[PDB]
RNA sequence: AUCGCUUCUCGGCCUUUUGGCUAAGAUCAAGUGUAGUAUCUGUUCUUUUAAUAUCGUCCUCUACCGAGGACAAUAUUAA
């Protein structure tokens, strides 16, 4: 179940970082060229800074642009049958009907049958 | 088994959804006739008399101008 906003966010996290691949090339080049400070601590120097080249900028925009429609897929929406009786005249009334059957549902069990025998028991 | 695309079923998000209060705020009813508007169907223009109304000249008043009177036919409709 869902119970956090940060459960999902650790969850995507998870994927997108065990999705990614380190280049040691580019690693090693920069470990070289900054030396001392290349581990850095919470208040070293280098917080202004960086440049980063265009295929950095590329692979971060090509990534959050995955990211977003990873995230634009989350409601997928169920199909939509005419057979069941329609119980509703609007196009909000079908998912008010729908929540309503969602939470009271389980109680409302008795009656729906009492309806469809005929308004009896 | 693994990775990718396409059918198919299903779960979780679906308050993303009923946006107040008072004396459930109160009450609980109709027929006919005319007038106006809209739509549909059918078919038309351009190239004599009766009634009503009112530029020129002359006269008077006041400071060429203005007002008032009179006179000279004109316009409409029908055969």
């Amino acid at each position: 179940g869902f119970s956090d906003y940060a459960a999902a966010q650790l969850r995507q996290y998870h994927r997108l970082t065990k999705q990614i691949k380190p280049d040691m090339e580019t690693y090693e080049r920069l470990r070289e060229k900054h030396g001392e400070e290349f581990f850095p601590t919470s208040n070293s120097l280098l917080h202004g800074t960086h440049v980063p080249s265009t295929e950095e900028i590329d692979r971060m925009v090509i990534d959050l642009e995955k990211q977003i429609e990873k995230r634009d897929k989350y409601s997928r929406r169920r199909p939509y049958n005419d057979d069941a009786d329609i119980d509703y005249i609007n196009e909000r009334n079908a998912k008010f009907n729908k929540k309503a059957e969602r939470f009271y549902g389980k109680y409302t069990a008795e009656i729906k049958q009492n309806l469809e025998r005929g308004t009896a028991v």
